[PDB]
């Protein structure tokens, strides 16, 4: 087998108005997310971290299991609470959501929750496990463990400010995990909110001296700008320029990851261009389901 | 022109399992629910407390005022949540709750948010408004204005644990509001955890010197025990189909609570007897529908079942 993309972070319970007076209970969570796409591509994908030992937390346990993601270093916490959001219309019927529970118990992930790593594997990161502690600090220890045995990472800042408990931190510490993974996915504006001249030009100049191996910017339908300290690409959806990535950033990333995962060498400019046509191919199959 | 009830603790919406991918979104909560059951009735209740300002709030209000609670006393928490409880199942084999939110807004009840109280009023409580501060305080506060201006107090210890975040406080301050309440009602494993003894005739010596005018010790399907300072009795009661047990003691209290609000004189032995009656009617009834509200029946419909 050998080839393994670990996640972690927070599995989410999506509660959508199925008319009125119900709930569709329907599974989210970026890393689970990313992590089902992967097992999609039958890919080996595992997640590791925690949710609560609620319904909630049962229902991702199953969901994975069914998905096909290993979930063995998956854990309930007794005290606290599954992520659940709670969507909610308009007078016009437009979307909002709320968050139901802060914090909850992904927030709580310990160092003895962290799985052995193999060299060869991935771990893919969201921002929202760096929002608090003990999460915080377990994150990072993970992602120094996998790099340790020789591992790979990829980060994906989706970030919110919401479950920070103190946003000051924010900036510092998602540039920290920036400056330590091998491979980061930055949506437009997420490239510009550090700073951005209102390019992605000194934007990009700016991160030169983490010296990131592998960097990709979404571009909404212009493709997808694929940045190495050496060259300097855009790799488009070659398709009369197809549509955005609206909630497809995640089935992005699952592609990218997928591909990466099961190279030889994905360190190849070759094999970064394939992967990026399948993370675009991802990207673009979610959005033709309506969503 | 009859007693009003006064209600407060936690407003709560429940996530009831419609098949295998939904949920029903069901209002809840006791102090809700006893206020609807009220209402009902033709009776009159009010609704004073905290929810929180998201919109799982704003759907305890609309609810309330439909039914018809009075909840000009409502409050907003603009920072914390609604309490939000999913019902599953639970093997051997039964149902099963789960809190969602800790604490929620509930919890934050404030002195400021107490009404004025008036001479024959009703108040009920449920343990879950003495978990944490400042709810605890401003609930104990509340409990002792309604004593002194000549109303009378409820008490429901309806045990959860989880919501305690000092859970070896609960025994000690559970059984505090137990002595100044005039009416308690009991299941028999709540009797026996309070009073750390194992049989009912055991718990009720334990808590006789209290000399609480009316306990209550529901016997599950044979009915519930009373108990007052003199006398003993059993009261009777009828099956159903259980297809929903949430919030049954709910509308146990709602019966009780109602026909001693329009009494002259609620300690009257007979009108006693005849409220337990009521409270059997109503709580077998909910268990009827899904949801602790749907199957709240109007007094032609809790006359039929009784009849
Ligand atoms: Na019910």
């Amino acid at each position: 087998s050998m080839s393994r993309v670990w996640l972690t972070g927070d599995a989410v319970v999506d509660l959508i108005p199925d008319g009125q007076q119900h709930y569709l209970k329907c599974p989210g969570g970026a890393p689970a997310n990313v992590a089902v796409a992967i097992a999609r591509l039958s890919g080996r994908s595992a997640f590791f971290g925690r949710v609560g030992n609620d319904p909630f937390g049962r229902f991702m346990q199953q969901t994975l299991t069914d998905e096909q993601v290993d979930c063995q270093h998956l854990h309930f916490d007794p005290v606290h609470r599954t992520s659940t959001v709670v969507v909610d219309l308009d007078e016009h019927g437009e979307r909002s959501f709320t968050f139901m529970v802060k914090p909850s118990a992904d927030q709580f992930l310990q160092l003895s929750d962290i799985p052995s790593f193999q060299k060869g594997e991935w771990l893919h990161v969201c921002s929202i496990a760096l929002a608090n502690q003990p999460s915080r600090s377990s994150t990072f220890a993970a992602i120094a463990q996998m790099k340790e045995v020789g591992g790979y990472v990829s980060f994906d800042p989706n970030l919110r400010e919401e479950v920070w408990s103190e946003p000051q931190e924010l900036q510092a510490t998602v540039m920290r995990a920036v400056g330590l993974a091998d491979v980061v996915k930055f949506s437009e504006e997420e490239l510009q909110f550090l700073t951005g001249t209102q390019s992605i030009e000194e934007g990009l100049q700016a991160i030169a001296d983490f010296q990131i191996p592998l960097v990709v910017v979404t571009l909404g339908a212009k493709g997808a700008l694929v940045a190495t300290p050496n060259s300097q690409q855009i790799v488009s959806g070659k398709a009369v320029k197809p549509i955005d990535t609206t909630g497809a950033g995640d089935a992005f990333v699952g592609g990218l990851l997928y591909r990466l995962s099961v190279a030889q060498d994905w360190h190849n400019q070759a094999t970064i261009l394939d992967a990026v046509k399948w993370a675009n191919g991802c990207g673009a199959l979610a959005t033709t389901q309506k969503g």
